[PDB]
């Protein structure tokens, strides 16, 4: 029997990860800032009924915190990251610690001397920021040889620049680790994640894939912005980004970074499903007409040439429990 | 050095498979009705300089006249195929034919000893209706194991029916001859096929892929069904296509049937680029507004799961030659 560590546990992929884990019979170790906070954690104490899940407290920016958390496990899934925000100083208040709580967690693996690989949960934040394909006004189709572009951020600096240099350095510089410290990295590449999960406090994607039923502002300028910049969004089912990153972990065989995405709408598409599927909220979906832009999309390719396989693969099954998920959050009214 | 045979040299497909099997290196034997038709044969001369290419005469109707273009070959490319027209009887004069022309050149197969497999070159026109899903109002992913409803169509007659039902029952039938002879078929399920190749007659696809330009009725009829029918049309370019034949040919354990299909977009994003960037046709991209519809699309993950790579993957680069095709063949008047 195996044994796998989420960092983490309280967020929303990773509680549906740890119940992943557990339902395919993992020992799931699990980190939270706080275990005695049982509002945020109650989901922990439920999974417990799945199989063996132990809580630690730790954080990533304590060095060696995560030592205990990381020991005795075969598997290590590096999923909390710190939230976004704008920074006076991003380079000192985010970048820097999101490299350094990386390679903190990152030495616990290392020390543990059991881990056979860590599989960091990034974000196509990091591939998709290109200066000269987004602007060429050309189709695209970026793959994992695609990074999102530091320099020109730096050196520009458009608003939340530091979220992809956050990505692209933490990545690159836990792989530099990887490398000096014999250890197995495998990093999956995540689009907006949609769906269920156990986590009772989860936000994030959530809000943003519901914001069209919730009316949420930021939540609509999100996907209005990444529209604009791509001529579409991209999906993935929070069970399929789950069970893509159990594959990486399971087989010997996976190497270096994964797009994980599915299901690639324009903003009128979605509309007018949500509309239709869900009309109490009133969406109109003419608020989301739009001129055809070229579209600058993510490649699923290599993900499926090896082997693994999408559960949720209509967009209806990509929003199959989404929206009970928002009411029962309170992020939807009714 | 193999040797290859592509049946139908004349054919749209057929010509541009003939040049990629002499860029490869392979030794190539083609039918055409009619090898002294210059009109619809000259470009066999110019191939002829590419590598070994010899061409006989045979007919799809007259049994055993493929035995020569076979002898010897490793592989068998079945291409040709007679053309859907209105017929007082279908089952007569297309679906009946179709079966028997395809076994006959089967035969001729087995007769040869040679030929390591067959390729069989199909259409999704065997694998997109679905009657009990195409009403449903749900999106579907199609894929191989889906077969269009020969029972529904012949009993309900729509439009074209007897296209669907000629691809469907020769498949089978084909399959069942292989079986039965120990000879080995696999079977490629093209979408719409964009793109130039050797044939200096061809009409076919060419003609629908560019009805947007040229304004050709039954074409832009032909696209206008499909969307409404799926939510989308699906393109694949020609040289994908060809590349996806060799690839079932040549790798072992290719088997079964295979869709081939690379772009999946509406009309008002196909004429919006077309508009863009060949100007001098007039589109006007909102003659093709329509509603978003649910989605029913192929998938395309079986060539991929199984390592092959296309190469045409915007739609600018499925587009990347046909139009100067089209004008080339009269397709388009200027
Ligand atoms: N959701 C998506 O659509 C999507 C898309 C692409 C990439 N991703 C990536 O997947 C990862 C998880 O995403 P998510 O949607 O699950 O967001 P989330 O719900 O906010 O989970 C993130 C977790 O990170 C923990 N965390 C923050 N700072 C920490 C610290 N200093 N020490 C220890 N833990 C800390 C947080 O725990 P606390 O409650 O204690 O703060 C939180 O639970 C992220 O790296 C994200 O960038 C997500
Ligand atoms: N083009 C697409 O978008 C598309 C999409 C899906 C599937 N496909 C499949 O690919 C196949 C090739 O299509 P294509 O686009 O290349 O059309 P095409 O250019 O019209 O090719 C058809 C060839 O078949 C030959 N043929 C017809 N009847 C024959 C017979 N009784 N005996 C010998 N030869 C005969 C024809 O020779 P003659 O000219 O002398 O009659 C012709 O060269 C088709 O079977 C199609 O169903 C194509
Ligand atoms: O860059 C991004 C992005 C993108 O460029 C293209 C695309 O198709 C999807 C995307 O989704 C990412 C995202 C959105 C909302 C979230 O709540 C989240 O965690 C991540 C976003 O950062
Ligand atoms: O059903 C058809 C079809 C479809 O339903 C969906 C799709 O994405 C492409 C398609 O293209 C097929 C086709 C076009 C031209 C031909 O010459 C031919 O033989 C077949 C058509 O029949």
């Amino acid at each position: 029997m195996k044994t796998a560590c989420v960092t983490g546990g309280s967020g929303y992929i990773g509680s549906a990860l740890i119940k992943l884990l557990l339902e395919k019979g993992y020992a799931v170790k699990t980190t939270v800032r706080n275990p005695d906070d049982m509002e945020k954690n109650s989901h922990l104490k439920d999974l417990q009924k799945l199989g063996p899940l132990t809580v630690f407290r730790a954080d990533m920016d304590e060095e060696g915190s995560f030592d205990d958390a990381v020991a005795g496990c075969d598997y290590v899934f590096l999923v909390a990251a710190p939230l976004h925000f704008e920074a006076q100083d991003p380079e000192k208040e985010q970048i820097e610690p999101a490299i350094q709580g990386t390679l903190n967690t990152m030495r616990s693996c290392v020390k543990a001397g059991t881990v056979r690989r860590v599989i960091l949960t990034s974000s196509v934040a990091a591939v998709y920021f290109r200066p000269d394909l987004l602007g060429d006004g050309h189709g695209h189709v970026l793959d994992e040889d695609s990074w999102s572009d530091v320099d020109f951020l730096r050196a520009h600096k458009p608003p939340t620049w530091s979220h992809c240099v956050s990505k692209v350095l933490l990545e690159k510089e836990a792989g530099r680790f990887a490398e000096e410290h014999g250890i197995s990295l495998v990093t999956i590449l995540p689009v907006i994640v949609v769906g269920a999960a156990p986590a009772p406090k989860a936000r994030s994607s959530i809000v943003d894939c519901l914001s069209m039923l919730s009316g949420d502002e930021a939540g609509l300028a999100m996907l209005r912005a990444i529209q604009k910049t791509s001529g579409e969004v991209q999906l993935v089912h929070v069970d399929d980004l789950c069970r893509a990153e159990l594959f990486l972990a399971e087989n010997a065989t996976a190497n270096g970074r994964y797009i994980c995405s599915r299901y690639h709408p324009t903003l009128v598409e979605l509309a007018t499903f949500l509309a239709q599927k869900y009309p109490q909220y009133g969406v109109k979906p003419t608020d989301f007409d739009d001129e055809e832009r070229p579209r600058v999309t993510m490649s699923l390719e290599k993900l499926i040439r090896e082997g693994f396989e999408y559960k949720h693969n209509t967009l209806e099954e990509i929003y199959d429990n989404v929206v009970e998920y928002g009411k029962a959050l309170g992020i939807l009214p009714y």
